[PDB]
């Protein structure tokens, strides 16, 4: 005979506590720009921390940092619609727009020591052609991609990374080992592309296997079964993908292969077949066509339900919206002249290469309250502290008190040392990573049809 | 079998799988353990759920059905397979295999001399994708050796 | 993946200092939800379960 | 193997399949 | 020119493109910003002169 188990605390959604209100307010940015380098970052040649050119291409997470006002700061002229002591206002989000504006036409990169062993598809005859290196230039396309994650907190992504290995064992091979590692999405960290979601600078020694633009940095990916799974749901609430891959030639390594083919599977050769090839392969994706229909972006995209059980709530008045772009990546390239005359000679000019990126933000907002009784404020601490704190009306005891002695000792400290731990609150967690960060304290509005998303959206709810 | 409509959550956690694509690793002195197993994405990936009995388990009313006469059993009513990963495709090939010449453009030829002539080429494969649930374990289908007949002096080998 | 580590290390490009290995890895995940059945337990229905297993 | 022996849940609507199974059905 | 007030620049606009990559060259000519060290393993003979990227 058995029992159900164990009784335990549950989530409610947050269609039973916030009630929404029709009051809608348009927000929009400006035009937000972006040029450097596609490449790499160029620093001052005496201050070894500052950059001058910044590394900007289509590769990166572009992940945006939106700031909200508080919906508490406001003078209404007529404040009937709630009673401003037992009652607080929250902002929801209802609606969303991402315009990009550049022509389109996909970029390409490459690498100019790339180790290219051999053309693995037509004749690769025998014997190999000795020497001590045969690392050559290459070039090479990227998957293309679109994609779009918006949230309360920020998208959390992942990467395999070299590990601990265990004790000592005896016959085992010289082999790092792989483990996952979760982090949080920061700005300029490149995408997948094909060469798996792994860190590349620990793990590749000789440097020479992908291009510069992913060279020394670890690309991410994120996690769409994980951020579902979070029980309150805040790190996702609406999300969209598309992206294809096809592979255009195929190449190899070259070098003593690390784990040598066992001789039970093939019969072995003489003649000019002494020596036996190896088979670290490797090819090199492109992607395809990039039409005008399979876009992503300069849509509107209305929430009626998110995915989780936040109906589009964000506390702490702000998102995270993080975009990936690889379709309009284009690279237009320079020409600097260093002496002129009708007779061409090819040192007679110096060539840059830029990219230019930029975006647009819009959005509508509802004004939604929150009635602030006894049996809610017992469920959001349980959440989270900084909420209740920042309405500012009360502080909060952290025990009912504890039962233990704890050893509370007076005498300053010369006997047997303890760990004094000094506090620091840090007044965020996020304050070490770099996003775009954007304002929008002063660009709401009350009257949405002298804007585009305003004239389209009074056009779907005929209000 | 009847229907009921008290419907019951079960989900997996994530799951684990690394090693090499071509072959498997097996130590030395030993021949019966491994030190790598052989990974790849073309391997069939079966699986066998296990379940609770639903006679031995915590209900928290058993006064809806008669434990004397009848029988409670788990049904399928819905399913996701869910995964994490990017979009990559993969190459293998053979370091010694038989392209003998190339005929698909120009095959300009006396005889040629020569014994060998394997060499190290690579292709992909077709993508294919299937899934499949079910109460017995499902059975494919292969080719083989099968019996010569041992008769009437076989001119084809 | 193409996991590619090195022994010794030199100011110079020489490709015997280096050893290269492929690995492979797979991430998966089920979801079930399922729904509970009685049978009423006569005569006629255990003969017929009895030859079925 | 996978072992769902000690996974299963009274509660629907805590699991990222329960919710989109909640609005098919209409309860 | 959809966020001027007026409005009196576009009545409809449709568009379509597409665009695919054939072939790869590089450029001649010397780079401006040359490709710092820590990314790369030089080497020596034939290997001599970086290739203009």
């Amino acid at each position: 005979v058995y029992l159900p188990p164990v009784p335990v605390s549950k989530v409610v959604s947050t269609d039973e506590y916030v009630s929404r209100t029709s009051i809608y307010y348009y927000a929009g940015s400006s035009r937000l720009l972006a040029v450097g380098n596609p490449y790499f970052s160029i620093k001052s040649p005496n201050n070894n921390k500052k950059v001058l050119v910044p590394k900007v291409s289509g590769l990166q997470y572009r992940v945006f940092r939106v700031r909200l006002p508080d919906p508490n700061k406001f003078g209404f002229p007529d404040t009937s619609f709630y009673n401003p002591d037992t009652q607080r206002l929250v902002w929801a989000c209802v609606g969303l727009e991402i315009g990009r504006g550049q022509p389109l036409g996909v970029g390409v990169s490459g690498h100019p020591y790339l180790n290219k062993f051999d053309d693995t598809e037509t004749s690769n005859r025998y014997p190999a052609q000795p020497g001590s290196d045969n690392r050559e230039c290459l070039s090479m396309d990227y998957k293309q991609t679109q994609l779009c994650l918006i949230g309360c907190k920020p998208p959390t992504g992942e990467h395999w990374g070299k590990g601990v290995a265990c004790n000592n064992n005896a016959a085992a091979t010289d082999c790092p080992p792989l483990e996952l590692f979760n982090s949080i999405i920061e700005d300029g960290d490149m995408v997948d592309t094909g060469f798996g979601c792994m860190d590349f600078g620990t793990l590749q020694a000789n440097k020479s296997d992908v291009p510069i633009d992913i060279c020394n940095s670890t690309c991410k990916y994120p996690d769409y079964l994980k951020m579902a799974s979070e029980p309150y749901g805040d790190s996702l609430f609406f999300f969209l993908r598309r992206e294809q891959m096809f592979v255009r030639h195929f190449f190899n390594r070259a070098g003593k292969l690390g784990e040598a083919v066992p001789d039970d599977l093939y019969i072995k050769g003489s003649g000019n077949t002494a020596v036996i090839q190896s088979s670290a392969f490797f090819p090199t994706p492109s992607g395809s066509i990039v039409t005008s229909e399979s876009q992503l972006f300069n849509k509107p995209y209305w929430l009626q339900r998110a995915q989780g059980h936040n109906n589009g709530i964000c506390w702490g008045n702000q998102l995270f919206v993080t975009v990936v772009d690889t379709t309009r990546s284009t690279n237009m390239t320079l020409c600097t002249e260093v002496t002129k005359e009708g007779t061409y000679k090819n040192d007679n000019f110096k060539e840059y290469v830029r990219h230019v990126e930029e975006y647009d933000l819009q959005f509508v907002f509802q004004l939604c309250k929150i009635t602030l009784t006894a049996e809610i404020m017992t469920y959001i601490h349980t959440m989270d502290s900084n909420i209740l704190e920042d309405w500012q009306f009360g502080l909060t005891p952290p025990p009912s008190a504890s039962l233990q002695d704890t050893y509370r000792f007076v005498t300053s400290q010369a006997i047997t040392c303890q760990k004094t731990a000094p506090p620091k609150e840090k007044e965020d967690p996020l304050n070490k990573y770099t996003f775009w960060e954007v304002n929008l304290k002063e660009k709401f509005s009350a009257d949405l049809d002298q804007f585009p998303l305003g004239r389209k959206f009074l056009l779907q709810s005929g209000l």
